[PDB]
């Protein structure tokens, strides 16, 4: 008899190797405290974003039935962004109802990086920030830059 977490563990180990060997630009991730199901990721703020210069940390919890359910992913660095709330929750469809077992943590991290460079104001977790992104982009840029300075340095 195997452990019920055998297929998830096998899958997470493979994803860890793939991520290690070819990470999405400016990302890294892996187990914290030797728990294969609890990782931390780091995203360096993309050069084309007002997040440039920043280091952003995220917590990833994989479910026991990975890859048949999505990982839980949250920022733990504060970030000013229409699609990321103060709890660090991320508005990404594939982390909600659109997960597929074909997707991987590398794909999630690549999608998050893409979001930082290109917010989706039509899908807002923080409507006020979406409205500012759309109507007063210079203000959004400078507040994003200020928070990067205060929280991600």
């Amino acid at each position: 008899l195997g452990s019920p977490e055998f297929m998830a563990l096998k899958r997470i180990n493979k994803e860890l190797s793939d991520l290690a060997r070819d990470p999405p630009a400016q990302c890294s991730a892996g187990p914290v405290g030797d728990d294969m199901f609890h990782w931390q990721a780091t995203i360096m703020g993309p050069n084309d974003s007002p997040y440039q210069g920043g280091v952003f940390f995220l917590t990833i919890h994989f479910p026991t039935d990975y890859p048949f359910k999505p990982p839980k992913v949250a920022f733990t660095t504060r970030i000013y962004h229409p699609n990321i709330n103060s709890n660090g929750s991320i508005c990404l469809d594939i982390l909600r109802s659109q997960w597929s077992p074909a997707l991987t943590i590398s794909k999630v991290l690549l999608s998050i990086c893409s979001l930082l460079c290109d917010p989706n104001p039509d899908d807002p977790l923080v409507p006020e920030i979406a409205r500012i992104y759309k109507t007063d982009r210079d203000k959004y840029n400078r507040i994003s830059r200020e928070w990067t300075q205060k929280y991600a340095m």
